[PDB]
């Protein structure tokens, strides 16, 4: 109860909508803020992305290791790793760690061809058991994140239980599920969000997402130091087009729902 008036509270200092759902694998318990409401996911949709190439490569050998051209006309809004390869080729294993660990767009548009577009994706979820996943577009519109707009959203709650089934549970093979794991844990974009309110010594794998609407997010797998592993998701979104990102309000939620593990 403290925990719901204090999500409360930042939620109201905000100014925007918070979402949270946090999966606390020692008793199999939950604590859930806005957790049935749809959000915008953001690039934290890349994580179903990347785990539907890999559930490919379960049945296609060396899938990770095929080649994929990069061409000018494939570069979007965000490219910080595809722009240093144009007019090569990356491997389907760069694509998937670039769209992961740097938030690359062009990446992610790669994960999403190769799989058959934002409805295979969709299809990959739902036969995981989430049926309230959806990714309706590709980069970069997939993260206009317009209030009221359905599209290229879920839930908290749909998303930590997907996490934890991808992360912690049974989803993928076990080299896929490990591959996935390291890849989340070598992020280079969540070091203010999630984490920023977690002690040191917590060992974190995150994917972030941007956009529109000042749309803020993180999802998480964490390790804290001496006990069983968390899921966690904070998704956050603001009233106006042109807010400015609030990677600290993910960072108080993070502090509000584990302080006192
Ligand atoms: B995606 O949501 O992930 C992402 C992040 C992130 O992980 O936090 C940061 C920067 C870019 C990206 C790529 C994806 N998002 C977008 O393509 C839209 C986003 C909108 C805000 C932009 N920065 C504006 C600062 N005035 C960056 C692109």
């Amino acid at each position: 109860a403290d925990v719901q008036q204090k999500l409360a509270e930042l939620e109201r200092q905000s100014g925007g909508r918070l979402g949270v759902a946090l999966i606390n694998t020692a008793d199999n318990s939950q604590i859930l803020y806005r957790a049935d409401e749809r959000f915008a996911m953001c690039s934290t949709s890349k994580v179903m992305a990347a785990a539907a190439v890999l559930k490919k490569s379960e049945s296609e050998p060396n899938l990770l290791n095929q080649r994929v051209e990069i061409k000018k006309s494939d570069l979007v809004n965000y490219n910080p790793i595809a722009e240093k390869h144009v007019n090569g080729t990356m491997s389907l294993a760069e694509l998937s760690a670039a769209a992961l660990q740097y938030s690359d767009n062009v990446a992610m548009n790669k994960l999403i061809a190769h799989v058959g577009g934002p409805a295979s994706v969709t299809a990959f979820a739902r036969q995981l058991g989430d049926e309230t996943f959806r990714l309706d577009r590709t980069e970069p519109t997939l993260n206009t994140a317009i209030p009221g707009d359905p599209r290229d959203t879920t839930s908290p709650r749909a998303m930590a239980q997907t996490l934890r089934n991808l992360t912690l549970g049974k989803a993928l093979g076990d080299s896929q599920r490990a591959q996935l794991v390291t890849w989340m844990k070598g992020n280079t974009t969540g070091a203010a969000s999630i984490q920023a309110g977690l002690p040191a010594s917590w060992v974190v794998g995150d994917k972030t997402g941007s956009g529109g609407y000042g749309t803020t997010n993180d999802i998480a797998v964490i390790w804290p130091k001496d006990r069983a592993p968390l899921i966690l998701v904070t998704y956050f979104t603001q009233p106006q087009p042109k807010a400015e990102s609030r990677r600290d309000v993910l960072a108080s939620a993070a502090k509000i729902v584990t302080d006192g593990l």
